């Protein structure tokens, strides 16, 4: 199912699937469709999303096996408030460590831009404001620049992902063995 909250075969993840998910959110000024393909060799178990800005009405997909991708979404808080969708998703991996993913889709593009990041944290660590600060300010996040970026994560893993630049945002990440 190309529906937020679903887990799909990981080879099925791509821009078309995420655009469907994004569109299905409707007319909201700032929104995101997130897809993350687990090709890490270990099962992932959802912990939480820390929403610095915005909300989601989707259950964070609980179990994501190797060879599956998760689909997710978020959107700005409702009403005229001039805020975006910003947060960190945290999954526990079966080795006892944490996969964290930052997204930032800001309201005001005169000052801010789209960013994303991926990091592995040692141990089981829920997403929170400190994790957000680290990933957004200190751990060299990638711009949502309509381009692909790759980086090693340690722990025998690497990441490759893409985010666009606008307020109707797609974030596609693949986690693979190094
Ligand atoms: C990410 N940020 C909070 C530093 C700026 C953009 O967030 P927002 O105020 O538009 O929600
Ligand atoms: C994300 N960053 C803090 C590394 C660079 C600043 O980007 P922004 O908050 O001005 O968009």
């Amino acid at each position: 199912a190309d529906v937020a909250g679903a887990v799909i075969d990981g080879a099925g993840l791509g821009f078309d699937v995420l655009k469907t998910v994004l569109e299905a959110l409707g007319n909201v000024k700032r929104k995101i469709a997130v897809g993350i393909d687990n090709e890490s060799g270990k099962t992932w178990t959802a912990m939480n999303t820390y929403f610095r800005s915005g909300t989601s009405d989707i259950v964070l997909p609980h179990k994501v096996a190797h060879g599956k991708a998760l689909l997710y979404n978020g959107q700005k808080n409702r009403g005229p408030v001039a805020t975006g969708v910003v947060g960190v998703i945290a999954y526990s991996m079966s080795d006892g460590n944490t996969l964290a993913v930052l997204f930032s889709v800001p309201y005001d593009y005169n000052w801010y831009s789209n960013w994303w990041n991926v990091r592995v944290y040692k141990g089981q660590k829920r997403a929170d404001q400190r994790m957000y600060e680290e990933l957004y300010y200190h751990r060299s996040p990638f711009r949502g620049d309509n381009g692909w970026h790759s980086r090693g994560l340690g722990y025998g893993l690497k990441s490759r992902g893409f985010m666009n630049s606008s307020g109707h945002a797609i974030l596609e990440i693949h986690v693979t063995k190094a």
